[PDB]
């Protein structure tokens, strides 16, 4: 955990959202795959409501590109101040903000509604009402009197739980904790690394729990979810770059049981 005090937003973005992993031209890449899972899930029209919360957003927003057109009140979160400040720079279009345009363009491409990427980013920025601190290790991850509308109609969490858990049990509890934020019958979109044990973020070296698809499924079930969809992307050699040892990426569409 204290290892996250050395976490460098720019280094994390560089490692994971800049070429090669950040080049979206090849459909077989991890970027396009993640956006497709998100887009396809929301296109079903079955994941809807008013409020949504992004768990452990870090300094990234790609994970809300397709989502933002389905929820008018969006809450982004992260444990680190530096990350909340990094997000702020993009949301407020401040100087030095990260360039997500490639991802916006591709979310527009995939969605196929003829929408220009600027309108997309406009909508995301418009619907993100607040960026809050969060600790998934606490029974109440957002705290006591959080400005976030609870319970949420839906939750999105990408590369967080597994990335902040040393073992499987921590992972399960973390899932339990965030699940309390979700209204019954609500929906969870979980994206995470498969069989990864570490990843770098500048001077920071994060040690994480290598999980499998079955282990992830079993966790969702234990937390009281119905798994609507669980998919795996196997990481191509070309995208294995020594910023980590991830073998694949999973996407889970879980619905909290009423
Ligand atoms: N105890 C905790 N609770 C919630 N988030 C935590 C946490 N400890 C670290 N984090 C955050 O977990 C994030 C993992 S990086 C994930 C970034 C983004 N969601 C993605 O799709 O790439 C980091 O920003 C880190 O600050
Ligand atoms: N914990 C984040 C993990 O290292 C990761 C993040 C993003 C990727 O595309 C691949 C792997």
């Amino acid at each position: 955990a204290s290892a996250y005090q050395r976490f460098e937003p720019r280094a994390y973005l560089r490692n994971n959202y800049a070429p090669p992993r950040g080049d979206l031209c090849n459909p077989n890449g991890v970027g396009p795959w993640k956006l497709r899972c998100l887009a396809q899930t929301f296109a079903t029209g079955e994941v809807s409501g008013r409020t949504l919360i992004d768990i452990g957003s870090g300094p990234t927003v790609y994970q809300l590109l397709s989502a933002c057109s389905h929820f008018e009140d969006i809450t982004m979160t992260d444990f680190l101040e530096v990350n909340r400040q990094e997000l702020g720079r993009w949301l407020q279009e401040e100087p030095g903000a990260f360039n997500w345009s490639m991802y916006s363009q591709h979310a527009c491409l995939i969605e196929g509604k003829g929408e220009c990427w600027q309108d997309k980013e406009r909508q995301l920025r418009a619907r993100v009402k607040r960026v809050l601190p969060i600790d998934v290790h606490q029974p109440q991850p957002l705290g006591a009197g959080s400005p976030a509308p609870l319970p949420a109609d839906a939750l999105v969490s990408a590369f967080c739980l597994q990335a902040v858990s040393p073992d499987l049990a921590s992972f399960q509890r973390a899932l339990d904790h965030i699940t309390t934020l979700l209204r019954p019958g609500g929906h969870l979109l979980l994206i995470g690394a498969l069989e990864e044990s570490w990843y770098l973020a500048g001077e920071a070296r994060l040690t994480v729990v290598p999980v499998s698809e079955e282990e992830v499924r079993e966790a969702l079930v234990r937390s009281g979810y119905k798994v609507r969809d669980l998919r795996t992307y196997i990481m191509p050699a070309h995208l294995q770059t020594g910023v980590d040892d991830v073998k694949g990426v999973f996407f889970a569409w879980a619905q909290k049981v009423g």
